[PDB]
DNA sequence: TTTTTTTTTTTTTTTTTTTTTTTTTTTTTTTTTTTTTTTTTTTTTTTTTTT
């Protein structure tokens, strides 16, 4: 199979629920500086698992959107992909 | 004009100092080990809350 698309919620400067579009065979993630694009990869490394120290943030509580600034939004987060393999 | 006297420059000798080079010794930062402590994370029971 391959990596179809993912799903974000409140994790690291992505407020609300929005669906990352379907991925073609070979895509790219462009954007100007400081826009916050590395954090999608951070999300990918968090669904598939990576020790927290490698996630360039201490304590795992400033993960929620807006916490490193000083004001959280909720007490949840939800990141999720949808793997699509042969067999329908 | 020639002879006699003075002074400056050039060059060699020497002596003291400086530099160099190696060698041997020493003592120091560097590198590795072990420990071990902290802190973050985890769990599980307790507590709180909801139907
Ligand atoms: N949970 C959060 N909520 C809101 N903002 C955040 C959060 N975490 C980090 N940020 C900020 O949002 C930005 C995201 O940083 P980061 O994801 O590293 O961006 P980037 O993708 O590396 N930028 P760039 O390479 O220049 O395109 C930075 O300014 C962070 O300080």
């Amino acid at each position: 199979g391959f990596l179809k698309l993912i799903e974000i919620e409140n994790f690291k400067s992505y407020k609300g629920r929005q669906i990352i579009g379907p991925f073609q065979r070979f895509t790219a993630i462009i954007g100007p500086n400081g826009s916050g694009k590395s954090n999608l990869m951070d999300a990918i490394s968090f669904v598939l698992g990576e020790k927290t120290s490698n996630l360039r943030v201490k304590t795992l509580r400033d993960l929620i959107h807006g916490a490193p600034v000083g004001k959280p939004a909720a007490n949840r987060a939800f990141v999720s992909m949808v793997y699509s393999e042969e067999g329908a």
